[PDB]
């Protein structure tokens, strides 16, 4: 499915920074009105300081649409996961903590269930052609491959992985990992500049396609994206 996405800073919709206004709820409602079955939010305020996690806003947004929302941004602790779920989010998106503390995160899978968690991994293809995991675009590689990290979590029932390519190559990347782990539903993130980019991901095996900036830029609509995806 198409997964429309917003990044939020202090109640403001931003592009990665350009301000697109303070109306995230009507934006999300219109995404759902066009047929979206899942939405994605990044709490950039929470990511910079978990003390200022935008829980009240997230509550309002989840309540205001009829579809599951997955939410990430500075999820560091079990308390963070619980607080987001309590606010009504469908799934919590875990990023750097899934790389840095796998035994701790494996415990979260046991407590909350695999249906409640999405692991978001940034992947950089190195000189050798290895899929290297990094915790962000501006930090060096972490010394573990995508495959190695996925296999760390398969024993606790990993089901959802969001993969962002931060290094043609894009499509091959998703074809390979989806083929290797058909029991995992992979989501693609990044590299969607126009409608043809969505077409290209078709048949790769990816289950979900995150689309953020291209919608804000008015390149195409959620309805058009879904029609392309469904072919
Ligand atoms: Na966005």
């Amino acid at each position: 499915m198409i997964i429309p996405a917003l990044d939020l800073i202090d109640g403001t919709v931003v592009r990665l920074q350009r301000d697109y206004g303070n109306d995230p709820l009507p934006r999300l409602q219109d995404y759902a009105a066009q047929g979206a079955g899942v939405l994605h939010l990044v709490d950039l305020t929470g990511a910079k300081d978990p003390a200022k996690r935008q829980i009240p806003l997230i509550k309002t947004l989840v309540a205001g649409v009829n579809v599951p929302v997955q939410v990430g941004g500075g999820v560091r602790t079990e308390e963070d996961v619980a607080a987001l779920l309590k606010a009504g989010v469908a799934r919590v998106v875990i990023g750097s903590t899934a790389v840095k503390s796998p035994d701790v995160v494996k415990g979260w899978f046991e407590r909350f269930g695999a249906q409640a968690l999405v692991l978001a991994l940034d992947v950089r293809i190195d000189e050798h052609g290895t899929k290297q995991v990094a915790v962000s675009g501006w930090q060096e590689n972490s010394g573990v491959s995508l495959e190695q990290l996925v296999e760390t979590y398969l024993p606790v029932g990993l089901k959802h992985v969001l993969c962002t390519d931060i290094s043609g190559s894009n499509v091959s990347l998703y074809e390979e990992v989806c083929a290797r782990y058909p029991q995992i539903a992979f989501q693609s993130s990044g590299g969607i500049g126009d409608i043809d980019d969505i077409a290209a991901l078709r048949g790769t095996g990816v289950r979900g396609v995150i689309v953020g900036r291209a919608l804000l830029e008015g390149k195409f609509t959620v309805k058009e994206a879904i029609q392309c995806w469904q072919n």
